[PDB]
């Protein structure tokens, strides 16, 4: 379609218009589960989810390239000590058939740490573990852009909370005029703000269909889980 | 969701978002076609096109229902003689997962003229032909209302129109609270305008999860091409 948008107040269990893959699912309390924890998975574990209809992005016989925002509300809970779990959350634009690759620091979008174009993945990730640990990273949490690769070409520091009392806010958007992609955190209980951006243009990475969603990811040890409450979206040719 | 809305302002022919059964797809032109004609096709020939993600009708937790309107252009082109040109289109919610029926005056909706519940369908129907050929219509074209069955228990006369310089705009409106459904259609060439209502209870007939869609269908001997042109689809719970 040319314009596109829905809204998930919550979810449902027993719904039809999500797709899943891992151990990504929809809990009782009508909250997206992304990953699980227990010790009856691997090593490395995660999930993914996406709205189950392909969003045209970009189109080639007009050469036009879509605009898009998004926002959620997501939180993690964790058994370990907070400073030592592993691995966060992202959202993604990948086509639409792309499989569940390598979860932990992978997220479950990547095979390795070498970048290839062959992902055609745009990820904003929400990474919470980072080197000495995951050497490609900065010594600290952070949230960064990722274009075909686990090492985001622009990061920046983030201070981790963990808990149902520490809610975050997510804002992602990209104008297509100007080939911005922005996106922003924030904590409503005192107002912490951060954000990153990044000049990208999808029209050479991504194939004019792809799918929305999330993937999140854990470590045997430091395992945690991550949640997301609601979900805005919405595309237009025409903005 | 709670919220959805899509525009196609026209259809690409490798588009990723549409669902096809029977003979209906997205030609050259950019148009949606239903159905198709030409005599290598079975007597009772059509199709179907449906967006490909579910809609979340109504709520069995909160016993919400939601409410909706939807609007499209489309046009008829036939080779034969137009009053006797078969069969129409169709807008309809049903089921997911329901597999392509008998076309011809069924729509591929039915199997024949039996009324059943399980069917779990609505359709606003566009007939272009009515009795003796179809003995179960009024003996006219007309747009009526469907619920589980391929006769209408509301319908009102359509002075049919077929080519490209006929088209109409249609407009189908669904308002939860007072429970009324509403389909209108206009020819913007003259003004002529029709609508025809009806007041259903669309928890107790339909699931909480369908498709929504189109079908159109034809006959041998009297072939006619059904097209739609753009599409504007938007349902809310929060309803204002
Ligand atoms: C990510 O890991 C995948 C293995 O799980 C790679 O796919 C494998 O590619 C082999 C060589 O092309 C092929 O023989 C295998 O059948 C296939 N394995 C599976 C399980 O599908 C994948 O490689 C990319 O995709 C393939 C199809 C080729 O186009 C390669 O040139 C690509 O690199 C790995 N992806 C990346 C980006 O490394
Ligand atoms: C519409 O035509 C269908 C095709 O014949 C019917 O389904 C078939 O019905 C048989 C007799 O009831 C059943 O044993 C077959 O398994 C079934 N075949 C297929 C391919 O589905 C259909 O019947 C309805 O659905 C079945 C499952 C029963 O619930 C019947 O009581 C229903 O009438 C026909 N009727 C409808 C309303 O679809
Ligand atoms: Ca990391
Ligand atoms: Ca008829
Ligand atoms: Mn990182
Ligand atoms: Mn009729």
């Amino acid at each position: 379609s040319d314009d596109l948008s829905f809204k998930f107040k919550n979810f449902s269990q027993n719904g039809k218009d999500l797709s899943f893959q891992g151990n990504a699912s929809v809990i009782e309390t009508g909250v997206l589960q992304l990953n699980k924890v227990g010790n009856n998975l691997p090593d490395e574990t995660g999930g993914i989810a996406r709205y189950i209809a392909p969003i045209h992005i970009w189109n080639c016989n007009t050469g036009e390239l879509a605009s898009f925002i998004t926002s959620f509300s997501f939180f993690m809970e964790t058994s370990a000590n907070p400073k030592a779990a592993t691995d966060g959350l992202t959202f993604f634009l990948a086509p639409p058939d792309s499989p569940l690759r390598r979860a932990g620091g992978y997220f479950g979008l990547f095979n390795d740490t070498k970048c290839d174009s062959s992902y055609q993945t745009v990820a904003v990730e929400f990474d919470t573990i980072g080197s000495p640990v995951n050497f490609w990273d900065p010594g600290f949490p952070h949230i960064g852009i990722d274009v075909n690769c686990v090492k985001s070409i622009n990061a920046e520091r983030w201070n981790k909370r963990y808990g149902l009392n520490n809610v975050a806010n997510v804002e992602i958007i990209y104008e297509a005029s100007s080939k911005t992609l922005t996106a922003s955190l924030t904590y409503p209980s005192d107002q912490t703000s951060i954000s990153v951006t990044s000049i990208v243009d999808l029209k050479e990475i991504l194939p004019e269909w792809v799918s929305v969603g999330f993937s999140g990811s854990t470590y045997i040890g430091r395992q945690a889980t991550h949640e997301v409450l609601n979900w805005y979206f919405t595309s237009t040719f025409i903005n």
